[PDB]
Order: structure tokens, then sequence, then C-alpha cells
RNA sequence: AUUGAAAGUUUUUUUUUUUUUUUUUUUUUUUUUUUUUUUUUUUUUUUU
């Protein structure tokens, strides 16, 4: 089941990539925005604002999440992929390419006074806001508990950083194929007509 | 059902301080309010 999901940046958002020919202090992914800097973020916002009736491992450590599925469940965690045991539940591709770019500084004030210190001063390379990036996630599982966890997810993306503690806000362009395909339930709608909108018009 | 897998390149840092568009520069120098015009004409200090 794809979902057409459109998200554009609510400030100066950027990513450090890398390349052997950089000079900007921060760099950035030579494709763009990667899958799968949005599938942690996703996974981090979920863990941090988890909804009511849902279980999250919060672990970074394997053998941590071995221990923490020693009971086995972890919704978020078999949304997200055991580490060892399902092939997979969803993918995350990005096709739209080519953003702006633009090289800007940062400081460090000094505490004491109010000027900057000496030598405090690094360089910061960003992708100008107001500028829509476009992602499908393609979830192939049959389950619909766990497509509801994954619409709250992308929901919770809305109130979570992405990138230097950059603003997003998530817009989804599909809600006729999403209630065509199953479960068209009263909430599913709702959160949908949530997401539909961008919070701040 | 890829040899095979699951991890946000992330956190954290105010491009800030020092500096009066300031001093000097007189809206003055010149030009007679003069110029032609008669306070003039008419009238008996006086009658029954």
């Amino acid at each position: 089941i794809p979902i057409k999901v459109s998200m554009r940046n609510l400030s100066s958002l950027t990513i450090a990539g890398g390349s052997t020919i950089s000079s900007i202090d921060i760099p950035l992914n030579p494709l763009g925005v990667p899958p799968s800097t949005i599938k942690g973020t996703m996974r981090t916002a979920v863990h941090n604002l988890l909804p009511n009736g849902y279980t999250s491992c919060g672990e970074v450590e394997p053998e941590s999440i071995r221990e923490a599925h020693k009971n086995g469940v972890c919704d978020v965690c078999k949304l997200f992929g055991y580490p060892d045991s399902l092939t997979g539940c969803f993918t995350i591709d990005v096709s739209k390419t080519d953003y702006r770019t633009s090289y800007i500084t940062r400081v460090s004030i000094d505490d004491k006074t109010q000027r900057a210190k000496e030598g405090s001063l690094f360089t910061q390379q960003i992708i100008l806001p107001n500028s829509d990036i476009s992602f499908t996630v393609y979830y192939n599982c049959n389950d619909e508990r766990l497509f509801k966890l994954l619409l709250y997810s992308i929901l919770d993306l809305r109130y979570w950083r992405l990138g230097r503690n950059t603003m997003i806000d998530v817009k989804v362009n599909n809600v006729e194929e999403i209630c065509k395909s199953v479960k068209c339930d009263e909430e599913i709608n709702g959160i949908l007509n949530q997401l539909s909108r961008y919070l701040w018009e």
C-alpha cells in the first residue's frame, strides 16, 4: 500500500553526508535526503512519542534489543523489523532531487562577555526552507494495528526535529486511495484528515 | 525470501563587540517715495 507523502521543511533543514572533495564544516549527502535518515528519525519520534496501547524497545544495542525482545513484542520494533527474524515490513524511497544549497556560518558567543568567542566560528551547509520533499512509504505487510501505528508515526513526525533541530510539516497527498484500499476507520479517517493539510496553514 | 539482518551522521555552539555623517559657510551688494497744482472767484459797513 503506497503512501505518497510530501514533506516541506519549516526551517533551514540540513543533514551531514560526506565527500572527499568538501570544505564546508557541515557536509551534505550527495544524493540528498536518504531513506535511512527518515526511517531513523521516525522511529525515534515514535519511541519518544508513543501512542497509547503500544510497546517500544527504545534501544540501540542489538543485544539490548534482544533482551527487550525476550518478552518479544515491541510493537514499534515489529513495525520497523526485528534484527534477525523478519525480512521486512515497509520501505521508504525518495524520488525528488536537486535541492537548493547555500553556505552559512555560526559562532559561539562568550558567556562572561557578550562578544563572539575567538575561534569558535564554524560554517554550515543548509537546504533552503520551503522546499518540498516527496517520499513513498510502501507498507507490504497485512496488519491494521501496525498500519495505524505507522500512520501515528507519520503524524508524530510533524511534532519532531529532522536534522539540526529543523522543524518539518508532513503532508499526505492521498486519502482517496488509502480509504479505498482497506480499513476506512473513523479514527483512521480523522488522523488522515489531520495529516492531509499542513499544521501551519 | 539477496551470504543478510538493524541501526537518523545525530547531537551541542546567538556572526557578536568597538564607531555621533562630523568640522567649517552672516540670503547680502546696489536704488532719495518724487513730479507737475496760487486756498482761488462772487459781496458798496450799511436805511424810516
